[PDB]
């Protein structure tokens, strides 16, 4: 029987170089659990969202009710933190974190892989990834030979942001799909940009390129309008999440038939816990659940273990972006094997933390 | 026109004298809390908010001044649903975040009446309850015996106030004791209020809202969590007299809209230093309205919170039903040269420009917070 010791949040903040920027900064905040016998877990909130706060909430607010705990009760923590003081969001987000750490905590504990824990994999052969993400302001042959780039370097799916310029979207589009083909998935995000009657115009050029999904069409406070688009009877799946922080947001899309896919992120909507629960309500509204997992490699990987584990048709999000907190935080890196990825087999998460890459990038109070 | 140049967050911590412990969680009430949110122009004209509590006091103070703050600094403080927009679309958004603007937006209110010389209930629109705004004390703990909880309120009916509100849902037996008792004291024309405060599932909620109406109490507050939705329109479809309320922890227009649309409400409570400032509660109100319901704000946690409440009630056409922290609260009466004013169980909205009060400056500076929890 364990007693957590320490709850410590890292701010880590990485520049992005000037010839990538499409965005200041990479940050996040690496939770560190502690134990009286020396068992650690990590975890990561997401982000972009202030470092300050986030370090204040967790280890000033979270902290002192985790103190003296046992670890393995994390039903009951989770339950006792959310009746505990953040309730009377950023703190959903800070929660997230601190989950995910006590999730890693506990297969470091029992020497697993958190997906095991989960009941072991469904997907045995891997999970089928995207490329995340095609940007902004490029013309039809960019767009296309960026594309064609990620199915050479192995994928047969990556997303396209849209929105900005609907009709050069279009153009892109159609090069994309004229350059690589019918068996190639093209995803499409338009980050809320759009009003229901251009989404509808959207939707009708998304349908004629055959794309997989179109991501926050609208207003995530719109709920009515993605019932719309849905409405359309067209192949193309309606998805939003990333930006959703509860079940019960996420169960007024179910409710309302809004929704084809939801993405709710472990790190976001409550920890690894909360997804779980998430994505059970998904199956049982025979709707996918294919998480939004952008920020570093640990907000990937708790979200790769529980996708692993799921019966959901996988569309697995992979940060392609130069980002030194997918590649150089942990010692699990990108492998693709036709189209597939797999989750790293250590305990826990299942890596180990190059903790000298962290010391090397505390924050000191850059912004994003 | 003005530039803003500054935008402070002051933390502020007064000591509980009296001995009380938590609700549930052997801890003790330490201090009461704030932040005065102080927004500044070019011309030094200068408008004060707050954005409500317990919530942790260097959270808000990084949020409103390194987060909202460097969007506003250099822009004309006139433009509030410009700037409410900006920072909302812009930052905050990818809560404490919403709470952190409400301050915000609530000192941009008081700057723009101080500005133009007049009360927010004057931009507003001017008073739609001419006469003055009816209030509540709040409120009567629930733990007491018959006796004593009728004994509060006929306490506060003596004090002139009109209605009451009573803490319920912890032992539902005495509860049902202390209404009886309390109906029995005071009779029929005083109006007996109900918070249960999330602590019930649907089941005895349904079991609670049959005694409620029996003592034909006014309203049945948080009577389940607030993430149960359904619940909630199960009660309101019993059709009992008894409205049913919620929302001091219902931060968005979006959850107020889902409480609407499932029929699930009959009185909204998004308080205005919690829900997105004047600005959204403004737009609440106004959604409350077109579905025939009532928007009767959660005010609790200071004068400033209270008077940005009240400006806005002043001006709506709601049925008054105005929450007044009863409580022993520094924040309520030394913080500012306004206090509560009853009259035939009426408050009016201060008359000064903007929130229409002087803050005591040295009271703040004498109340800077140290680092100390409330609990
Ligand atoms: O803190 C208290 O006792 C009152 C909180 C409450 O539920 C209210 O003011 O409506
Ligand atoms: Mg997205
Ligand atoms: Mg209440």
């Amino acid at each position: 029987s364990l007693k957590i010791t320490e709850v410590k949040a890292h701010a880590l903040s990485t520049p992005i170089p000037e010839r990538m920027r499409v965005k200041l900064n990479r940050q996040m905040i690496l939770v560190e659990v502690r134990t009286d016998e020396g068992v650690t877990g990590v975890g990561s909130p997401s982000g972009p969202y202030d470092l300050a706060v986030l370090k204040r909430a967790i280890e000033d607010v979270i902290g002192p009710q985790l103190i003296g705990e046992d670890p393995a009760n994390i039903n009951y923590l989770w339950h006792k933190v959310f009746h505990g003081e953040v309730s009377r969001s950023v703190g959903i987000a800070a929660m997230s974190g601190v989950d995910i750490a006590l999730w890693d905590l506990k297969g470091r504990a029992m020497n697993q892989p958190i997906y095991q824990l989960l009941g072991g994999k469904f997907h045995t052969r891997g999970v089928r990834a995207y490329a995340s993400s095609i940007y902004w302001d490029l013309t039809p042959d960019q767009a296309a030979d960026e594309l064609a780039g990620w199915v050479e370097q192995g994928f047969t799916a990556a997303k396209l942001k849209v929105g900005r310029a609907p009709r050069k979207d279009a153009a892109n589009l159609r090069a994309m799909r004229q350059r690589v083909g019918a068996d190639v998935e093209i995803l499409v995000d338009a980050n809320q940009s759009l009003g229901r009657h251009d989404a509808l115009a959207m939707l009708r050029i998304l349908d004629e390129a055959g794309c997989y999904w179109f991501e926050e069409p609208l207003s995530i406070d719109d709920i009515e309008g993605h019932r719309i688009l849905r409405a359309q009877g067209t192949p193309v799946r309606i998805a939003t999440g990333e930006n959703l922080y509860t079940r019960n947001a996420f169960n007024d899309y179910i409710r309302n038939d809004a929704i084809d896919v939801l993405q709710a992120d472990a790190s976001r909507a409550g920890g690894i816990t909360e997804a779980l629960a998430i994505s059970a309500s998904a199956a049982s509204a025979h709707l996918a659940w294919n998480p939004h997992t952008f920020n570093d490699i640990i907000t990937v990987a708790a979200n790769l273990h529980l996708v692993a584990a799921s019966p959901h048709p996988a569309m697995f999000e992979w940060d392609i972006t130069h980002n030194d907190l997918m590649t150089r935080l942990a010692s699990y890196d990108l492998k693709l094997e036709n189209g597939l990825v797999q989750p790293p087999q250590g305990p826990g998460l299942g890596f180990e933390i190059d903790w000298d890459f962290v010391a090397a990038h505390a924050w000191k109070g850059e912004p994003a």
